[PDB]
């Protein structure tokens, strides 16, 4: 089975900079193409998962209220447009935590680690997300709106 | 002569709710609808959008209100690659018997066009109403019997 392990925020949707944050509706914005291009690799074969830090969800710097409205819509409009994903997989810690979760640590994917490794990738904008494709001994593509974007990447993948 | 689908918003592109998205927790898209618009667009289908938002800019459907949720649904669609040329509103309420709520024509007039390919797409009798009222094609969208992924099948 080939997976793409994929980063939300700055990734799927873009990552406002102030307090990186999407805690309002009027601060979510989906990347372009993300549908089409989630949906050209679901048909392709690939299978998906959502990976996230979400810096002290849940908390008073980050109250889970806040980000379920812009977090469940954006599902809502995965889901109804048939992109679909397997889990979404969230570490709610502070860097100060020392959680074991964190990205780029790989307890939140161990399952995986299952799969096929030569075509799984871990798709993100940070090192991190780099860096977390090396811990799970994948490939990583660090996504960017002008030179590796989703029409990219969905071309890529498929190639044959 | 273009081929244009005009489309109705709520019901149709998006969950139709007190019958008012004045809430973001309100939006919801319809199933396929991205896809099949984008398959349509590539079929050679120009888009319009048209709706009725009774009370709109009034104290029962503040601008602000609507403008969130509009904006955002708006906001989707463009960052996925589906263009709308036009969104036509009528914002008034029925007791107003004003001159632009469908299916009154007074909204498209300009483009009264392919008029053998053209459609009113929308999920109220009004719609269909309107189209034949525009002397073009009407398909009433219905989410379980004839949806998008249909739709896009038929027109393509
Ligand atoms: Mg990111
Ligand atoms: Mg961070
Ligand atoms: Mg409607
Ligand atoms: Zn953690
Ligand atoms: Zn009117």
């Amino acid at each position: 089975q080939k997976y793409l392990f994929i980063d939300r925020d700055g990734t799927l949707i873009s990552e406002p900079p102030s307090d990186f944050q999407v805690d309002r509706f009027d601060k979510l914005a989906f990347e372009p193409g993300v549908i089409p291009q989630l949906l050209k690799l679901q048909k392709a074969g690939y299978k998906l998962v959502m990976i996230t830090n979400q810096d002290g969800l849940g908390t008073q710097s980050f109250p889970q209220a806040d980000f379920d409205g812009p977090h469940n819509l954006m599902m809502q409009i995965f889901t109804s447009q048939g992109v679909q994903f397997d889990e979404v997989l969230i570490c709610p810690h502070l860097p100060a935590d020392e959680c074991d979760c964190r990205k780029p640590k790989v307890k939140l994917v161990e399952r995986y680690l299952a799969m096929d490794r030569a075509n799984s990738y871990v798709i993100g904008d940070r090192a991190t997300d780099i860096q977390l494709a090396e811990n799970m001994g994948i490939n990583g593509l660090r996504y960017d709106r002008e030179t590796l974007n989703w029409p990219m990447i969905g071309e890529q993948l498929t190639r044959r």
